[PDB]
């Protein structure tokens, strides 16, 4: 599923991502939409590291959810990879929240660093009513 941006946002804020562990809600945003551009079945694989992302927040298999291929990973989320393309994205937040709940916090993730951190993101969340 694509998310439309404000449909998006609405969504995160019902989750409770809005302000988690320090994280605004337009940085959620800014990350999903560099990402996967709000779509829930993007994967990729990184042929450098065996590793694939899944999902909206393209969470990495290696530490976060298991999909059984990837050498020496572990499965902090506790979820089957699969879990993180479905079109509820209900286990890909609760396994981001756990993500930033590491002390790297939202800084885990590199595109959060190169297209978001000391930018204005208030353009993801105006007008979404959140």
């Amino acid at each position: 599923k694509v998310f439309e941006r404000c449909e998006l946002a609405r969504t995160l804020k019902r989750l409770g991502m809005d302000g988690y562990r320090g994280i605004s809600l337009a940085n959620w945003m800014c990350l999903a939409k560099w990402e996967s551009g709000y779509n829930t079945r993007a994967t990729n694989y990184n042929a450098g590291d065996r590793s694939t992302d899944y999902g909206i927040f393209q969470i990495n298999a290696r530490y976060w959810c298991n999909d059984g291929k990837t050498p020496g990973a572990v499965n902090a989320c506790h979820l089957s990879c699969s879990a993180l393309l479905q079109d509820n994205i209900a286990d890909a937040v609760a396994c981001a929240k756990r993500v930033v709940r590491d002390p790297q916090g939202i800084r885990a993730w590199v595109a959060w660093r190169n297209r978001c951190q000391n930018r204005d993101v208030r353009q993801y969340v105006q007008g979404c009513g959140v």
